[PDB]
């Protein structure tokens, strides 16, 4: 079309810190189309985008919050094809070393298997981890984000990204 297809943007958050990055993509997206959504009301308007953005803090040594594992199963039930998604993490890469962002893991590997696109990998350059289930291809799966340890980085990393998933998108 003559803009992009919308946006939907689907996070979840414990303590708040996931909203404050969302404010910031949803900024940086100001001028385009874009839906927002907390997965603490469900999954099921993932369907309903070709451009998606999902976003998740990383709990329990390296899960996605519990309203995104509570919904893996119907997340698996939509057919990704066609879909064009980027993946943000939010996580502490010191004191889980083993673990950083782990949760954008349970994301990719549904939506690869349900014919999506994964797009906006990032360098591991400037990051620290001892050992990692987020890297393909020699880079992070998606965008990583450490608001306590590199909240500097936040926007320059957030703008960044977001240029580059936008050449892909819909
Ligand atoms: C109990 C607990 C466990 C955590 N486990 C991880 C982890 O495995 N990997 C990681 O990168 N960050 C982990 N974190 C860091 C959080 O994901 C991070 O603080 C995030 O910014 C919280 O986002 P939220 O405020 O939106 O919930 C953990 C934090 C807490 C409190």
């Amino acid at each position: 079309g003559s803009f992009m297809k919308t946006i939907g943007i689907f996070y979840a958050t414990l303590t708040g810190t996931t909203v404050g990055i969302v404010d910031e993509i949803e900024f940086f997206l100001k001028k385009d189309d874009f839906k927002t959504f907390n997965v603490k009301n469900g999954v099921k308007e993932i369907e309903n985008f070709e451009n998606l953005i999902l976003v998740t803090p990383t709990y329990q040594v390296g899960e996605a919050h519990a309203a995104w594992m509570n919904n893996l199963k119907k997340l698996e039930e939509i057919d990704f094809t066609g879909k064009v998604v980027g993946l943000v993490g939010l996580g502490n890469q010191f004191a889980f070393g083993e673990s950083f962002c782990g949760g954008i893991r349970y994301l990719y590997d549904i939506v690869v298997k349900k014919g999506g696109k994964v797009v906006g990998f990032t360098s591991t350059d400037g990051y620290h981890y001892e050992e990692t289930s987020i890297i393909e291809n020699g880079k992070f799966i998606g965008l990583a984000l450490d608001e306590e340890n590199q909240p500097n980085l936040t926007p320059k990393r957030i703008g960044d990204w977001i240029t580059e998933i936008k050449k892909e998108f819909k």
